[PDB]
DNA sequence: TAACTTTGAGGCAGACC
DNA sequence: GGTCTGCCTCAAGACGG
């Protein structure tokens, strides 16, 4: 189904990408209480309720084709091959629970839902993002990345790339300059989160620190410079800098994505296999989604 | 067969020039 | 004065076909 009244948008359709593993993950995690153990019906309606609230923002702006991009580390991620402390990062909640009960849920949508779910096990969903912004945003599209993860901030250098932040409210806004410095700020002076370390330190900083550790200031002079003009990359910094610094490339500026990856990204979603705008309604039913039958034409 | 345990922002301390 | 880093807390779900 689709008669209709979509008021004059655009050929090259809105897009929005949707880092799924936040706002499902992150709205459980504000939403459900201490060791009870999370069943699957309490995941379910949670997911599809922040798909639908999600998707009424997404689809009353602009951006129609919706894509939910999904962590998928069963083999291990690529970066963490490059990169064994990547993430790594070094319990009363039912972790377990939400997990076991999400994996269900996501084939399901795979199953029975209008939208490309790009799930590659061994790709990020940064990887996903990345590089469907990275085409789409050339190929003349407009963007809508939803997701509060600040990372992202390096993909608002391509045009027509906005972001929203599902948990907060706001508009993710480019954060102090321009993008190109936003990037080379994670790819210098690292980034935690990710624990990704500084170009001033070992590798495995943050996985291997003893107490008292403490970075060299990294003065923002550098960052500029170097962010304005990369060729200073081999000036500005130490031998061992450097090659600190070609490894955060890869680990944090999405342009260092291999190429391969990047086709095998684009192929997986040019031939994705989308089902009929018809099995939602008998999946609701299928599993228990009665309240929600009476509003779907809202996905 | 496998693994995935959020995000930034706003304070505040201490080290450096 | 100012800049840099690290640590600690905080608070984030829109059901007319």
């Amino acid at each position: 189904m689709d008669l209709e009244m979509m008021l004059d948008e655009d050929y090259k359709e809105g897009i929005c990408l949707i880092d799924f593993s936040q706002i499902a993950l992150s709205t459980a995690l504000v939403n459900f209480p201490d060791k009870e153990k999370i069943n699957l019906s309490m995941v379910r309606h949670l997911i599809l309720n922040s798909i639908k609230f999600n998707v009424k923002k997404a689809k009353t702006l602009g951006y129609t084709k919706i894509v939910l991009c999904i962590d998928n580390a069963k083999s291990g991620y690529w970066r963490r091959d490059f990169a064994y402390y990547y993430k790594k990062n070094r319990s009363t909640w039912d972790w377990e629970g939400y997990f076991e009960s999400s994996h269900k849920v996501i084939d399901e949508l795979k199953a029975y839902m209008p939208y490309i779910v790009m799930d590659i096990d061994k790709y990020e969903a940064n990887d996903h993002i990345a590089v469907l912004v990275k085409k789409f945003s050339l190929e003349g599209h407009k963007i809508l990345i939803i997701s509060s993860d600040g990372d992202f901030t390096q993909l608002h250098k391509y045009p027509n790339v906005k972001q929203w932040s599902p948990m907060h409210k706001k508009w993710v806004k480019i954060k102090s300059g321009s993008a190109e410095i936003d990037c080379m700020t994670k790819i210098l002076k690292g980034d935690k989160k990710d624990n990704v370390a500084s170009v001033k330190v070992r590798s495995d900083f943050w996985f291997t620190r003893v107490e008292g550790e403490r970075t060299p200031s990294m003065k923002t002079s550098i960052v500029e410079a170097i962010a304005n003009d990369r060729e200073q990359a081999k000036v500005l910094l130490t031998e061992s800098e450097y090659n600190r610094y070609k490894e955060n490339l890869v680990l944090i500026d999405f342009d260092y994505i291999p190429d391969n990856i990047a086709s095998n990204i684009v192929n997986y979603y040019n031939s994705y296999k989308l089902p009929p705008r018809g099995k939602i309604y008998s999946y609701f039913v299928k599993a228990g989604l009665s309240k929600l039958t009476n509003s779907i034409n809202e996905f």
